[PDB]
């Protein structure tokens, strides 16, 4: 089996992508966050607390008919941003593009942070690394693609992003025409959980490529690249005017610039990310300071290839036996 679903970006900026999910029977279609980041499916739901709800579309589990509650079980999960939801479990027929799983675990928020409620386009989350991060307690469930490998004609995930525009989230198999040249694989650990790998290094603009191991998480649930502190120097250095600001929390620069492209190695490959992408606009509106798209990493405690990075690839989630990450240009 396969699937094929289109997800969009929710504003101007690309701040994130919704996908299309169909939950339960008949059908109750959410736009959800597709994130290789993290490992819990969960969505606003009638059981939602109300003042914590503002726009979004909420799953209806009374009015599914293969709804089932999972006796006993909670979800709590707090974001690397500062964000959090929590709440009971169902289990229920999800499909995504065509593929459907039977019996997925569709974890209910009763309570959800401020950031949620405040974000209107995004009506839960569809977890896409790896099951052990699973929150469900007291018994930990798998996620929609774990569940789904084995029927899949190939065990693998593509993620397509677009830069303003649509792209493409394909499961169980590769999209020829979806990309240039080859694809190149790279080793994951899945110590961590994440789809976890390392760059052979990266250049700025038309600069020379400096050959250094970066070791991070390809993240599609992540906004920004969050990279080591001397890369990011680097790359802001050949901008003019721009500066680390503590108050607004990060590097900005002056909107009139033009930025400079950013490459990062895959082994012997190159990715190379449009300087237009690591734009992400006024910090406030109206202002003629703009936020920058590559930021430090230090007190993360991990760098993170975010949207900003895959973007500007195809890149293959291979869950084989052993898993591994392939990135082509497009």
């Amino acid at each position: 089996s396969t699937g094929s679903a289109t997800t969009t970006p929710i504003d101007s900026l690309d701040d994130a992508y919704i996908t299309p999910v169909q939950i339960g029977t008949p059908a109750q279609t959410l736009n959800l966050d597709f994130d290789t980041g993290s490992s819990d499916l969960w969505v606003f739901s009638s059981e939602t607390t109300a003042s914590e709800v503002d726009g979004q579309t909420i799953y209806t589990p009374s009015k599914s008919t293969t709804a089932k509650l999972l006796s006993g079980a909670t979800w709590s999960i707090s974001y690397g941003d500062g964000s959090s939801s929590s709440g009971d479990v169902y289990t229920d027929t999800v499909s995504v593009g065509g593929l459907t799983v039977t019996g997925q675990a569709v974890e209910s928020a009763k309570k959800v942070s401020s950031s949620f409620t405040e974000d209107s386009t995004i009506d839960g989350l569809l977890g896409l690394a790896f099951s052990t991060l699973n929150t469900v307690s007291p018994t930990q469930q798998k996620t929609f693609f774990d569940n789904a490998k084995a029927s899949l004609d190939s065990p693998v995930f593509t993620a397509d992003l677009g830069y303003h525009a649509p792209g493409t989230y394909n499961f169980g198999f590769i999209d020829t025409t979806a990309y240039t040249g080859s694809i190149t694989y790279t080793a994951v650990s899945t110590k961590q959980g994440f789809w976890e790998w390392t760059s052979t290094g990266y250049a700025v603009g038309s600069g020379t490529f400096k050959s250094t191991s970066i070791d991070g998480i390809a993240d599609t649930g992540t906004t920004l690249l969050y990279l080591p502190a001397t890369v990011v120097s680097a790359y802001w250095a050949q901008v003019s005017g721009a500066k680390s600001s503590s108050s607004v929390g990060g590097y900005v620069f002056p909107c009139s610039a033009t930025l400079p492209s950013f490459t990062f190695g895959v082994g012997s490959a190159r990715i190379v990310i449009p300087g237009d992408y690591i734009d992400f606009g006024p910090i406030s509106t109206g202002s003629s300071s703009c936020f920058g798209g590559i930021q430090s990493s230090a007190g993360i405690g991990i760098n993170i290839f975010g949207d900003v990075a895959l973007k500007a690839a195809f890149v293959v989630f291979n869950g084989a036996t052993t898993p591994t990450l392939g990135f082509a240009s497009k």
